[PDB]
C-alpha cells in the first residue's frame, strides 16, 4: 500500500537525449532513428526571439551551423527541415538505442512523465497532468527546452510533449512531437497568458478511491446524488462537469471498493461545500487532481 | 521556475534489475558485476516467514535452487552466501551494464529515489525521505521486495536502500545494501511498529526558501528569533530541533534570497502557532518536509 506521485522509469528515453547547438543557443534534442527533433527556436539569437521570422532564419542556415552531440560523440547533420514548431535534423547515424515508439497527442486531464534535461543531459523525472487550459505545472529552468514528456505502454514509448517556454504565471507550454502547440500559444517572446484553469473532476474522484483503497474513509457518507445535481454544484466551484463516460472509466475502482461512483460524488459534493476542516486525505489537505483513474489502478493494483 | 517532487533518472539502475526465484517465492535482485543482491527472505515459504531460522534455511539450499533471470537471459548461480539480511548470489556472468557505484547508508532527513520493481521489471520511480523513525512512506505492493533506493552523484550511483517489508501503519522498512536494517525492525512476519515520527525542520525551512524563490512570500514578516527560542516552540509541535550545522547548510538559500535563516525561523514559528488559514505555499496546504536543502538548490539553481 501507500500512494505516491510516480513517474515512468526513464531509461528508454535517456538514451535518446542529445545536445543541439546553433550559434550561442544550446538546448536539448530527441534522437530517434536518424532524425533529431528539437524546438525550432534553437535557430534564434536574443534579437530574433521577440519577433522571429522562422522561414527567413532557417534559409540562412546550413547543415554545418548545427552542432549535435550525443554525450562524447559528434553527430553529423546531413539535412534539416522545419515541421510546424519543431526542427527535424537528419543525421548520418541512426540511434542504436531507439526504442519502439509513437507520437501521440494527449488530452487535458491526462498525465505523463517529464524527463527534464539540460545540455542534453537528463537531470530529473517527474509526473504532471496536462491542465484544462493546455499548460503544465512543471519545473524547468533556462536551457530546458527540448525536454520531453512520455508514457510507457508495454514496450512502447509514447512521446506526447516537447517543452518550449514558460508563461508569466510560472506555468509551462510546449508542443506535441509533430510541432503543434498545446493551447493557443506561439514560440515568440511576447505577452501571452493562459486561460483560467479548472479542476479535473474525474481525477479527483479517482484519487478519493485511492484513499479508500488505502484506508482513508472519513469523508464517506451514505448519501447519493445524480449526475445533474452533482454537475450543478461542481460548476460553481470551477470543477469540470462529469460525463457518463467518466462514470464508466471509474468502474474498476467502484467495483474494487464497493462504493458506487454517484455515491462517491455525494462525498465530493460535501467536501466542496464544507471543506476538510483540518483533516487530510492521503497526506494532503487539498483535493488532488493529477492522478487519472488509470494511474490509480496501475499503482493500487499493478 | 516551478517546484516538483523530482526523482533521479533511473536508466543506470534499470539495467541492474533482475528477477530472483527460489521455490514459489519470486522477488527482485540487484545485479552488479558478478553478484546478485536480494532480500534473504526469498528462501522462505509462507510457513517459514513467521519464525524463520535463516541459517538453517540457507544450508538446505543449493545453487540450483536459485532461478535468476535478467529479462530473457538466465543467469547461472555458482555460489551463495548471506550477509546480514541480504543474500549475495555469485553468478557466472558479470553485468555489462554495471555503473560506477557505491553503497552508502543514509541518515534520517535525507532523500533518495526509489525504483519500484515487480518480477525484475521496473514499474515506476518516485522520491521519498528517510523518516526520523527510520521508515519511508513509499508505495509498494506484494512482490516489491528487492526494489532499491539511490542517489546519483556525478556519474556514480549511490545505493542506499533495499526494500523488504510493510509495517501495519502502511509505511515501509528495509536495509542498506550491506543488509543492515534501518531502524529496529527484523525480517520476520511479527507484530512490529514504528516509533513516533517527527517533522524534519531543516527540510521545512529549505522548502520555504524554495517558495520565496518561486514568488510565494505572504508568510514572511520582519521579525527575528534565536535558535533556542525557535527550538523551544518547535519541540512542542513535534518538530526536530535545529542545530547550527542546519543553519550553515541553509546558507546558499539564505544568500540567494537575502532572508537570514533565523529570519525565516520566525516565519515558521508564526505558521506553527497560527496555521495557514486557508492559504497555500507552493500548491500545498501543509508544511512539506521531504525536500533537503540540496534538493532545493539542485532544482532552483541546477
Ligand atoms: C520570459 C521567458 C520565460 C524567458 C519566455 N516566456 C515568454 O516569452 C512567454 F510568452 F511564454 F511568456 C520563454 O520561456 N521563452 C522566450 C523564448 C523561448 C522561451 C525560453 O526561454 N525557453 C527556455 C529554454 N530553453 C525555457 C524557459 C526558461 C524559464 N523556464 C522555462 O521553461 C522563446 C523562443 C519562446
Ligand atoms: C503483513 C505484511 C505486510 C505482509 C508483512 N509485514 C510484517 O510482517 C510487518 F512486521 F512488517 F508488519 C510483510 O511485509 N512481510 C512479511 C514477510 C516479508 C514481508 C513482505 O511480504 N514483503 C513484500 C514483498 N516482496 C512487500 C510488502 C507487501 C505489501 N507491501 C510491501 O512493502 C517478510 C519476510 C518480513
Amino acid at each position: 500500500s501507500g500512494f505516491r506521485k510516480m513517474a515512468f522509469p526513464s531509461g528508454k528515453v535517456e538514451g535518446c537525449m542529445v545536445q543541439v547547438t546553433c550559434g550561442t543557443t544550446t538546448l536539448n534534442g530527441l534522437w530517434l532513428d536518424d532524425v533529431v527533433y528539437c524546438p525550432r527556436h534553437v535557430i534564434c539569437t536574443s534579437e530574433d526571439m521577440l519577433n522571429p521570422n522562422y522561414e527567413d532564419l532557417l534559409i540562412r542556415k546550413s547543415n554545418h551551423n548545427f552542432l549535435v552531440q550525443a554525450g562524447n560523440v559528434q553527430l553529423r547533420v546531413i539535412g534539416h527541415s522545419m515541421q510546424n514548431c519543431v526542427l527535424k535534423l537528419k543525421v548520418d547515424t541512426a540511434n542504436p538505442k531507439t526504442p519502439k515508439y509513437k507520437f501521440v497527442r494527449i488530452q487535458p486531464g491526462q498525465t505523463f512523465s517529464v524527463l527534464a534535461c539540460y545540455n542534453g543531459s537528463p537531470s530529473g523525472v517527474y509526473q504532471c497532468a496536462m491542465r484544462p487550459n493546455f499548460t503544465i505545472k512543471g519545473s524547468f529552468l533556462n536551457g530546458s527546452a527540448g525536454s520531453v514528456g512520455f508514457n510507457i505502454d508495454y514496450d512502447c514509448v509514447s512521446f506526447c510533449y516537447m517543452h518550449h517556454m514558460e508563461l508569466p504565471t510560472g506555468v509551462h507550454a510546449g508542443t506535441d512531437l509533430e510541432g503543434n502547440f498545446y493551447g493557443p500559444f506561439v514560440d515568440r517572446q511576447t505577452a501571452q497568458a493562459a486561460g483560467t484553469d479548472t479542476t479535473i473532476t474525474v481525477n479527483v474522484l479517482a484519487w478519493l478511491y485511492a484513499a479508500v483503497i488505502n484506508g482513508d474513509r472519513w469523508f464517506l457518507n451514505r448519501f447519493t446524488t445524480t449526475l445533474n445535481d452533482f454537475n450543478l454544484v461542481a460548476m460553481k466551484y470551477n470543477y469540470e462537469p462529469l460525463t457518463q463516460d467518466h462514470v464508466d472509466i471509474l468502474g474498476p475502482l467502484s467495483a474494487q471498493t464497493g462504493i458506487a461512483v454517484l455515491d462517491m460524488c455525494a462525498s465530493l459534493k460535501e467536501l466542496l461545500q464544507n471543506g476538510m476542516n483540518g483533516r487530510t486525505i492521503l497526506g494532503s489537505a487539498l483535493l488532488e487532481d493529477e492522478f487519472t483513474p488509470f494511474d490509480v489502478v496501475r499503482q493500487c493494483s499493478g
